[PDB]
DNA sequence: TTTTT
């Protein structure tokens, strides 16, 4: 039985003199277990002796301190577990999931020290946890620019902070290991969950594995949330306006669209209805023209010689080759004209409404009987269940060493392959959530300003009426009317802002309409910016070029990383 | 409005 236990550094801002110079660690089953020291020497001793599990929120960050030991005391990074040697798992796009620290072996049993993510169970900042969890949280922050020079001595106040940080992140990481959620991620623990009510043996023969060719096809034709901005609104300012956003947009289409599974079955041109094998994917050949009074749908796979990110009005004079599930090309054929079509190949699957069923009556009866934590992870066990199918094969990542500089450095590493949770099922999943909301938004044609995964933008306050039947505060699947604005600009996709009508509800400041609210919340949203960034924000600066030298970024140093002012702007 | 100091 391996202990456990959540773990945090307070580091220097100096570029040149970056160092722990506080630390801190928390038996997760045991709070009452916990030292906060000065040295990470001191703390790195204890890492090679305890031979259990940490774990630091954001690992990335106080991942590289840890590194830059290693390096300098008789480690170094090794493939397979060796003494004094030490593994890693950092993705591709540098995102840290695990450090195996190796000491050696007895007999057999490795005997190594595991440093974990916490961020990767649960996504979000410390504060919020706190908020969400409901678990005590000292208000304020460490005087972050105060010189620190070596031996420094913590004060009580730091003190109580550092504990409190690790104790936060320890009361949630509990609840999760309190109920099998012993997983390396959230989606891994939904993933667990999942298994459990169906059985293994139940999931083996619905999800089978597939081969390696036949998975690269049916990522063909995977996609995320439907981002979209009418170009009509771009860059103008608007008046009064409405938002709808879906409840529990994967859940739902989870919970009754008709989805795949099983063995798929090859075939040649065009697919032909079999009813034992209703859905499937379409490889298929053409050119298209958008319909007049339509809104795109196609997007073709970024980075090749179409827009990426950008839905096609036409295939402009060039053929489209593309890999269609049937929810996506059903669309496609309402919304555009093809020409000169060609049905190459395909594949067609087995179906049915009831795998996710109980899985999602269970954690949703939780999370209706359940407060606080409990609460939350419920959700998070809901909401993080069909990103796992949508698996991303090639696990080939970052490798470290230590940088010309005395800091911390990377490079690419070999190749290795994971196997293909059920690749089909994210197809369409994804494609059947894309399929709500677009269709929603093409009902509202006349009024749609602005379109993102789950949820549709109108001009006008009044509830269009195509949309009342499937409006709806809290049904899963249907439209909650989220707000309503008096005035909004559209810069780009994920990237506008609002003035909300607000209310007062029994002393709090809430969402109201235009015949009932006493206040106007001003409402920012782009990719990037910060509560700070924001606060320099308003309607007529908020443009393209919009900068400021405000958003710190991780730059490495010799020692660890520090995080210096740089530059943001809105392109 | 990735989340860390």
């Amino acid at each position: 039985p391996r202990k456990m236990y959540s773990c945090a550094f307070e580091t220097t801002t100096k570029v040149e003199d970056c160092r722990v110079w506080a630390y801190g660690y928390m038996n997760i089953e045991d709070h009452s277990e916990y030292k906060i020291g000065n040295s990470l020497d001191e703390f790195m001793a204890w890492v090679l002796k305890v031979q259990a599990d940490l774990y630091f929120h954001n690992l990335k960050f106080a991942g590289a301190f840890i590194i830059n030991w290693l390096e300098r005391n008789g480690f170094k990074w090794s493939a397979d577990g060796l003494p004094n040697t030490y593994n890693t798992i950092i993705s591709r796009m540098g995102q840290w999931y695990m450090i195996d620290i190796c000491l050696g072996y007895k007999g057999k049993r490795k005997i190594h020290t595991v440093i974990y993510d916490s961020l990767k169970k649960l996504p979000f900042p410390v504060k919020k946890i706190a908020k969400d969890f409901k678990l005590t949280v000292l208000k304020g922050d460490i005087d972050y620019h105060k010189e620190r020079p070596v031996g420094y001595k913590i004060t009580p106040e730091e003190y109580a902070y550092i504990k409190n940080d690790i104790q936060i992140i320890a009361e949630a990481l509990l609840i999760q290991f309190k109920q099998g959620l012993d997983r390396m991620t959230a989606g891994s623990d939904s993933l667990k969950g999942f298994k459990d009510i169906i059985t293994t043996k139940k999931f083996k023969k619905v999800f089978p594995t597939l081969s390696l060719g036949l998975d690269k096809e049916v990522r063909y034709a995977y996609r995320g949330g439907f981002t979209w901005l009418n170009d009509r609104f771009k860059e103008k300012e608007i008046g009064e306006g409405m938002v709808f956003d879906v409840n529990s947009l994967y859940p739902a289409q989870m919970y009754s669209r008709l989805l795949p599974y099983g063995e798929p079955i090859v075939f040649e041109g065009k697919y032909v209805w079999d009813e034992d094998y209703p859905l499937h994917i379409q490889h298929i050949r053409c050119e298209f023209e958008l319909k007049e009074g339509y809104i795109p749908t196609i997007q073709i796979k970024r980075s090749r010689f179409y827009k990426g990110n950008e839905y096609l009005k036409s295939s402009g004079g060039e053929i489209a080759d593309l890999w269609l599930s049937n929810v996506d090309l059903e669309l496609m054929k309402e919304h555009y004209d093809l020409y000169n079509v060609e049905y190459i190949s395909g594949l067609k699957f087995k179906a049915t409404t009831g795998l996710f069923k109980d899985f999602i009556d269970k954690w949703t009866y939780i999370k209706t009987t359940s407060e606080g934590a409990i609460k939350q992870l419920a959700k998070l066990m809901l909401n993080s269940l069909y990103g796992k199918f949508a698996s991303n094969p090639d696990v080939t990542g970052k490798v470290p060493y230590l940088k010309e500089n005395g800091a911390l450095g990377f490079r690419l590493g070999e190749e290795e392959t994971k196997d293909p949770v059920y690749t089909p099922m994210g197809v369409f999943i994804t494609a059947w959530a894309r399929y709500t909301t677009i269709t929603a938004a093409q009902a509202c044609y006349d009024r749609i300003i602005y379109c993102d995964t789950d949820s549709i933008h109108l001009t006008g306050t009044e509830i269009p009426d195509v949309i009342k039947d499937i409006v709806d505060p809290k049904k899963l699947g249907y439209w909650a009317h989220e707000s309503t604005f008096k005035r909004a600009k559209y810069l780009r996709q994920k990237t506008y802002i609002q003035d909300i009508y607000m209310k007062e509800v029994d002393g709090k400041l809430v969402e109201g309409s235009p015949d009932d609210y006493t206040d106007i919340k001003f409402s920012v949203k782009c990719a990037g910016m910060t509560d700070k960034i924001k606060k320099e924000v308003t309607f007529e600066n908020f443009k393209v070029g919009f900068s400021r030298k405000m958003k710190p970024k991780p730059v490495q140093v010799p020692g660890g990383v520090v995080l210096v002012d740089d530059t943001f702007t809105i392109k």
